[PDB]
């Protein structure tokens, strides 16, 4: 193994292109996404056989400082013309490899730093702001990029994947876990009615590549419309177990989206513990935070 | 100082009472609250000149065990039939009083564990759901309460105060800050039009204590809409320091709540520092994370 | 009220004069500070009446940019020639109020960036003086409030010195019985737990003037603090926290008689256990606990 | 992809086996483990073509419960008669695949929590038997893969140990200079920065057999990892984190010819230099970044 880079590189640009055009799905009001605000945090890998002697000489005569990509990064942030971050990446990896042809590989992550929108009155009625953001630290888009240089100096595109990180959802009813093991492990009791609350990170491979750069934008699957795919299922299944609910996530995530080629989760299983099981003349009842441990899910659906 | 309690009192209470009734203001939509889902992260605080021989003597005959006040404190949200964390803490706080007649004081923070909606398709159409929610890690509103017993019994209330955390704001343009001292000290460059990102913790008191517990719903002064305001102000204003905006939002928050007697800003400045300003063909610009010294602001604006 | 400041002022200073002859004390082998790293994360706040219309009318003129006062901390402590953080915040605070006269009162917090030392073969094995392993455990902190007087004078109405972040965990040889038992109270007796606590230890001085190191005998370290600590805690068949508390601080008055007060800030993060015996062997297997935590607040005086 | 398990298996156990009759290095004054407090934290994860219908038909026939998993685990903590955690390890996943026929595949993760000796006073200070300090730096680490072969046999895939969370700064005898200077350049050259970084160093073995402990004189332990970084760092004049990396992967596998390859994982974290010349003093101040950091992965091999 042999790579370098620059991590944590947050860039906040202002009135990039609006994505515009999309295909919409039952599921999801999602139409858009305004772009008066677009935060990234971007990660970029490097590597090449020509950086071997800046490790075992100490020679630095090929080394792209780290600071300096940090530098190229927010740079091209300004230029980029597009409206996706799937897009940003391929245009800061392309420019990157076309400027150090010493590189052969470069790798990119870029992760949304979400804003919401703020209401605010003026001129006799309260709208939503055009200038003022609200910082969200939930949920958020993500994307990935390889791309490495040929032998005759070509460039490729390995690998893109698109995604969706830190979805917590919590369902209060219309969840069992029932008929699993019970042999000398098992201390946990059959629950046909439980809070299942769930952390979910969903990725998504395209069929074509082109498709996630936003240039055709109806062939775009956006993140918020993953989001409202899964609430959806949730709300619609009696779940049986976490691997039952986001087999049924993806299946929906690929017949919606059929331009799509595999979608992957990785679930995990942050359900209280009750406290109170039966409240006098109601149906509610108390829970609290369990213990550490946490159960999780590695799973992938492919349209095969 | 003699004190001793529990903290991450974690509590969540399915369908209690909704809150509703509620007097509404131009800023804010707000109309109510559901709970469906109703979450509260509780510390206790208890003190008492009968505990100095649990310190001085390792006597623990008077001791009510940390552990006792977690059962306390959750099997009290069961039988809670209010409507906010507010009324929530003064039962507790009462009721624990009235059990354990060696402490003379009680101390408790409440703080919401908020939960957003989402969107589910059923039976034709897409709606939100009643079922499944999102968990928030952005803001949330507080209560803090103190309750005494008296040399005859009787307890009261001595200190309450309402809250709302962690609001992250930004606002692109139309913030200005200049004029400030330039001396040997000063390398911070004037500014015309920065985009002013702040962070908030707003906190109210009452005229009268009765109306933080939303028996009167009318009378209530709820998060959400202080939330409103907050951003609403920020909109309208070109701000020319935090400390001009705060006492802006504080004055409106005054104006349009006259039960309340004061509000208390804590704001921090996380504006970012520009790298790109001029983008061709364009208003935008780019800008990144600043070094981790954030300044920061303290303020009360009462209704004198 | 009404104030403003800076937070998270990050200063790193290398070489700072030694702090050298402290009395040394049974329970501590510490005899002084190298200082060839110096790291303190300063919080900076300030408050004046003239300060109202930079709120009230969006006045910047008599606002000292909290940009400013970064840099005027980070320049000072390039310029101290003292020994302490304690010290530091004395000289940041007396010079912050002899340069801005519309300001009353000033207030500063110093924490410790802890760096500890680490192993180099130069031939033998010896500290390095070089290399330093950043720590992420306990750290020394200090507070001080000082305000200009109707008369001009400049005094120091707070200050406190504080170890943060300690935490103990000791096997055996404490206990939790004789709590009230009625319908709430579900937590058994034990006899004998691996209590583990979360310790802030502060003090105070009875004068001042023996927090700034300028006569290293008077000087209390939190190094000294810590090791006290865990000495009374090996000591004691613990009976509480609240117990053990009480006494670690009765230690540290006696050993230190300069001190006036010590305050405790201390919180219970004992694990379950889950296997009570296992053949043939004294131990046994426990695990992390449900979030809710203990805690307690307590005063010892001198 | 298909699998699932748990994380955050949190479990302590006191009076494990101790480790003894380690070899030990010129580096380190390391020589075994007293194992009084052992505590480590799992992650387990497991696979297998017949866990397909719990996935795609909502049937738990064949699901052992997650919750399951952590009690398997914890209790074989409590039977482990072994002195690693990688011995710990392959206990584990050898118990559960010869318990759970239908899983072809588990992968673990065990993490040291580390607790550091502290002094008491019996007298004399020395070190204390009972009391302990919970440390948040660096820490032990080890993983493990083993699948059920076609013919039922049972075989490791993979095994690696590690130390992570190592931070590591030295105040002078580094340089960055003679890189790329273009259009994107603005970083100034540096003949003598304090370098600063955080180290995740992984070792795999020739033998397998050796991570176990079973053969002490064999076992590479984290301790002596750390210690071999400190004294390879500070003995060298830095050229870049690229080149200290390299030299401190060259003396590992000097020192333990049993080790295949070591792998680095490393971060750039060297402050901001905001005073240049202190006045009759060796010293500057320094202060925190900018968020955005540096970073390398480099594997030597033996
Ligand atoms: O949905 C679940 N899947 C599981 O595998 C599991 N194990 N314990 N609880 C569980 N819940
Ligand atoms: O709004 C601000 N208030 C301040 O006091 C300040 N100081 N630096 N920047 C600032 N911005
Ligand atoms: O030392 C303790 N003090 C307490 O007050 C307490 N309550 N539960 N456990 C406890 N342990
Ligand atoms: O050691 C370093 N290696 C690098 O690649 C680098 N880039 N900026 N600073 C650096 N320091």
């Amino acid at each position: 193994v042999m790579y370098y880079g620059k991590g944590d590189v947050f860039a906040y640009r202002t009135y990039l292109k609006p994505l515009t055009g999309v295909r919409t799905i039952p599921e999801s009001p999602f139409s858009g996404r305004d772009h008066i605000l677009f935060g990234v945090n971007v990660k970029i890998s490097v590597g090449g056989t020509k950086l071997l002697t800046s490790f075992t000489k100490g020679d630095n005569s090929l080394v792209v400082a780290t600071d300096s990509m940090k530098n190229f990064i927010q740079k091209h942030l300004a230029s980029y013309t597009g409206t996706t971050i799937e897009g940003f990446l391929e245009y800061v990896a392309t420019s990157f490899l076309k400027k150090y042809s010493h590189i052969e590989k470069i790798s990119l992550i870029g992760e949304e730093i979400p804003f919401e929108t703020t209401f605010a009155v003026k001129n006799g009625n309260r709208a939503a702001s055009e200038l003022v953001f609200k910082k969200s630290r939930n949920e958020y888009a993500t994307a990935y990029l390889n791309m490495v240089r040929n032998e005759d100096n070509t460039l490729n595109i390995t690998e893109q994947q698109s995604g969706l990180a830190g979805l917590q959802l919590i369902k209060v009813s219309g969840n069992s876990f029932v008929g699993f093991i019970r042999d000398e492990y098992t201390t946990l009791p059959e629950d046909s009615n439980r809070p299942l609350f769930v952390y979910l990170n969903i990725k998504w491979k395209y069929k074509n590549t082109e498709d996630s750069f936003g240039t055709n934008p109806e062939n775009y699957v956006a993140a918020e419309q993953i989001r409202d795919i899964a609430t959806s299922v949730f709300h619609e299944t009696e779940t049986l177990s976490i691997q039952h609910l986001i087999y049924l996530i993806g299946r929906r995530i690929l017949e919606r989206f059929p331009q799509l080629q595999e979608v992957y989760f990785e679930s995990q299983n942050h359900t209280w513990d009750k406290i109170v099981e039966e409240i006098p003349e109601s149906e509610g009842k108390v829970y609290t935070e369990p213990r550490p441990p946490y159960g999780f899910q590695c799973f992938t659906v492919t349209q095969e």
